[PDB]
RNA sequence: CUGACUGGGGCCUGUAGAGCACUGAUAGGGCUAGGGGGCCCACCAGCCUACCAAACCCUGUCAAACUCCGAAGGGUCCCAG
């Protein structure tokens, strides 16, 4: 499982990166979600790597 | 539950780059159809050129409307989140 925390604001970033955060359920700064490590989920995690911090739990 | 976005799979494309196979452009040399003069000689032709220049050969380049090539990506469909 992956633990993903939103640490940088998506203001000013392209709409596809905003949509990737919505697909992951990250809506607030510093919000923390535990998601399953599957390629479909992981693909969106990589897309917004510069905005989030990822840990394995 | 079909959405943005994402994962896998197939198909579509001629840009970036690159290249000279086509079309044009183009540097140096070699070889020479044909040019300027020329030893001339019109009875008849070769030859002389550190003056041009067709093709050809070597070396060396350029291109939005060149392409023997050709990505990253993008588009679309199917299945999955
Ligand atoms: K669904
Ligand atoms: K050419
Ligand atoms: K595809
Ligand atoms: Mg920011
Ligand atoms: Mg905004
Ligand atoms: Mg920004
Ligand atoms: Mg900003
Ligand atoms: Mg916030
Ligand atoms: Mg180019
Ligand atoms: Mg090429
Ligand atoms: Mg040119
Ligand atoms: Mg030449
Ligand atoms: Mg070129
Ligand atoms: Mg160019
Ligand atoms: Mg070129
Ligand atoms: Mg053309
Ligand atoms: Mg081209
Ligand atoms: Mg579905």
């Amino acid at each position: 499982r992956l633990k993903v925390k939103l640490v940088k604001s998506p203001i000013g970033y392209p709409k596809d990166q905003k949509a990737a955060l919505k697909a992951l359920g990250l809506r607030r700064l510093q919000q923390e979600r535990v998601l399953e490590d599957t390629p479909a989920i992981r693909g969106n995690v990589e897309k917004v790597a510069h905005l989030v911090r990822v840990e394995v739990v």
